[PDB]
């Protein structure tokens, strides 16, 4: 199991082909516990949508929120305080309001439309009545787990291609905001090799610093040709998969560790502890980790935070030299 699947967000979609256009969206995706080694991270989605009836008559349509489920084939990335099992949605506490009034959402089946980017068979359904030429406000509030994989990546996703099911090409004014609430880097800023790691859609800007580093899109007349695909590195996951695990998985680990310069071996050893926010008194180390994006000093640091992988690497360093 390469990926621990946590769930993702999706645009609302119509059951049929109505004369309803999506004129604006405000999608806020906020992270919680993403740097916890227990992998109990979550994403909280607050989504607003503006729809316009383009017909000068009253229309009643059924809207659906599609979602992935636990099909028992994969490892699941669970949010803290949530339980899962086969057949359950990878969406938690889904709440939908129609014109700011909370409505009953009924779970049911939906046929996929892979040509329009719909790959799910399960959805939450609700009715929406539009008076002649009227606008209807749709609001979503739900959570998912935080998808992660064997490469150390964190994935935050949102299906936007399905916007093609609504009238006209564009989904109008699209505002998207990803807020991890922990220090991050794009995997395309560290693993500069692959393009599937580049954030989609086009037009992303980076705002803020440290735990407040946000990823923002602000698109007008947006023709949804790509989904939201954002691959991130969190602090502990970067140090584990890009620094600790390559040495542990190495074929000539003791020979390769002996090949390191005295500075490289000193920084490698201390990175094992810097991972948990150990405070450094030595100027060379103090200055080195001050300049590392993943390093955050933790006043509650303890050597008890070192896991079996950390201890195996320290044991290898002891044997290499």
């Amino acid at each position: 199991n390469d990926t621990a699947v946590g769930g993702e967000g999706s645009l609302p979609i119509p059951v049929s082909q109505p004369h309803i256009k999506m004129v604006s969206e405000l999608i806020r995706i906020s992270g919680k516990n993403l740097n916890e080694p227990q992998m109990n991270g979550s994403w909280h989605y607050n989504c607003n949508f503006t729809f316009k009836n383009t017909l000068n008559k009253e229309v009643t349509i059924s809207m659906a929120f599609p979602f992935p489920i636990n099909d028992g084939n994969s490892e699941i990335a669970l949010p803290a305080g949530q339980q899962t099992n086969v057949g359950q949605a990878l969406v938690y506490d889904f709440l939908v309001t129609v014109n700011d009034k909370q409505v009953s959402a009924q779970r049911g089946n939906i046929a996929p439309d892979q040509n329009k980017g719909l790959y799910y068979e399960d959805a939450y359904f609700w009715k929406t009545t539009f008076p002649p030429l009227a606008t209807v406000n749709i609001h979503h509030d739900y959570s998912t787990g935080a998808t992660y994989d064997v490469m150390g990546y964190h994935w935050v996703r949102y299906v936007l291609k399905t916007g093609a099911l609504w009238q006209d090409s564009s989904i109008g004014h699209t505002r998207l905001e990803v807020i991890p609430n922990t220090p991050t880097r794009l995997c395309s800023e560290i693993d500069q090799k692959a393009d599937y790691l580049n954030p989609t859609p086009s037009g992303m800007s980076i705002s803020g610093s440290r735990a407040d580093r946000k990823y923002i899109w602000d698109l007008r007349h947006f023709q949804p040709q790509a989904d939201l695909s954002l691959c991130l590195f969190t602090g502990i996951s970067y140090v584990r998969y890009k620094v600790i695990y390559p040495w542990l998985n190495s074929d000539d680990a003791l020979s390769k560790l002996a090949r390191l310069s005295n500075k490289e071996l000193r920084f490698l050893r201390n990175t094992i502890y810097a991972q948990y926010g150990r405070q450094f008194q030595s100027p060379d180390l103090q200055e080195y980790f001050s300049k590392k994006w993943w390093y955050v000093p933790n006043p509650d640091y303890s050597d008890r935070m070192l896991n079996e992988e950390d201890k195996k690497l320290l044991s290898m360093i002891n044997q290499a030299k």
